[PDB]
């Protein structure tokens, strides 16, 4: 019996290694993360409203359509999430195993031809580019026709999605949490992360909210 | 500027991990790791032994040919030791990188076609059996023309070959230091090592000596 045939979603994390090494190599300022991240929720904003256009029921489960960014200071995580079409079960391991195939394509072309800055310009190395200054990532997701899942990076052993008993429910979408790197905590500042969404993000044609706790100093 | 191009070795703890997850879901019995050890020193002492044929002032910094398995019970270690020709830092290098590339093209092969029980007959994936039991290793090498190095795949940050100021001087040689797994502790047992031994490594052509330090229950 064989093991493993196009089956690259089990490699999932051992893949993204290999893309952090590289992007991590390459870029040096690492705040076109937040572009890549917010540029694949309006995608999947657009897929819930255009469905929706005909079958206006479909936005009853989050009915506004947005981008939110949530700072959780005391964890070291950066949340982002969006009420989008978000993923079934099988949609997350089909986006992940395409994903996954994405970095085994982009590695092995690294290794053959070099890379260099343009390489974000490639399927794929968007998702990656989140690791410039996560070294681990959560990506829960809602469905309308499915139950809330998560997939974990940094899980231990088989790959697995798994059903979302933990986290706070989403109506609708996905929300990435970006545990982040020990030198990259900038990420966590309001003035931050304003200033990479007015650079980077500008043309997106959803609101970009961003929801900040702060104890008042007195 | 090109980043990684045929820089494969740069990439050996993370080739590592993929090669890890292929081989422990393809082979259940793990006992094959000491046998692929045992022929990768017997090569090296292979080297040193026609070597120190026309000039034997080589032999000098070990005279004996040997392997030593010695078990670590307290730091759950298993390590192999063997004064084959050893390998200088360029050495460790170059053949970690031929490992590493290897390694890329089994895991690319697995995904492709699949993998199977075979998959042990392809090159390189002998070193990569060790993780059948250990989730990390340590390389240490001495050549007679170079200083003691040691790799490690745990060593957090870019990969480094670095100089040895901390094991015991090996005289030549090679020793890999298996972490063995949780699961994995009966191969740090006298009985369990000498039947895997007698087992798989009858033909090998050297002394295959074991080191076994235990406390008299009285
Ligand atoms: C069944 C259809 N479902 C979706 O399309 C969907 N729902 O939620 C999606 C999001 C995925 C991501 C990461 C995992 C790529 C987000 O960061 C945000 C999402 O809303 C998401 C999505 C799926 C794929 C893509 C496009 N790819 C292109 C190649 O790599 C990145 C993503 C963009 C968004
Ligand atoms: C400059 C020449 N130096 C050597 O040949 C040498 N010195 O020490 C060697 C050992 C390497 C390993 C691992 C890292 C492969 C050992 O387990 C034991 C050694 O003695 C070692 C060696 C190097 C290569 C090989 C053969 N490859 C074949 C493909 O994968 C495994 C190793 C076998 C042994």
């Amino acid at each position: 019996n064989l093991y493993f045939q196009g089956e690259t979603h089990e490699f999932t994390a051992e893949i993204s290694q290999l893309m952090s090494l590289i992007i991590n190599t390459v870029y040096s300022n690492k705040e076109i993360f937040l572009r890549e991240l917010i540029s694949n929720a309006s995608d999947a904003l657009d897929k819930i409203r255009y469905q929706a256009l005909s079958d206006p029921s479909q936005l009853e489960s989050e009915p506004e359509l947005f981008i939110r960014i949530i700072p959780q200071k005391d964890q070291k995580v950066l949340e982002i999430r969006d009420s989008g079409i978000g993923m079934t079960k099988a949609d997350l391991v089909n986006n992940l195993g395409t994903i996954a195939k994405s970095g085994t394509k982009s590695f092995m072309e690294a290794l053959s031809a070099g890379a260099d800055v343009s390489m974000i310009g490639q399927f794929g190395v968007g998702f990656y580019s989140l690791f410039l200054v996560a070294d681990h990532v959560q990506v829960i997701s809602k469905h309308n026709d499915d139950e809330q899942y998560v997939w974990e990076s940094n899980a231990g052993g088989k790959f697995t999605v798994t059903l979302d008993e933990t986290n706070e429910r989403l109506g609708r979408g996905t929300m990435l949490r970006l545990f982040l790197k020990e030198d990259q905590l900038e990420y966590l500042e309001e003035k931050r992360i304003k200033e990479v969404v007015k650079k980077h993000s500008e043309f997106v044609a959803y609101p970009i909210q961003l929801v900040v706790t702060k104890e008042v100093e007195k």
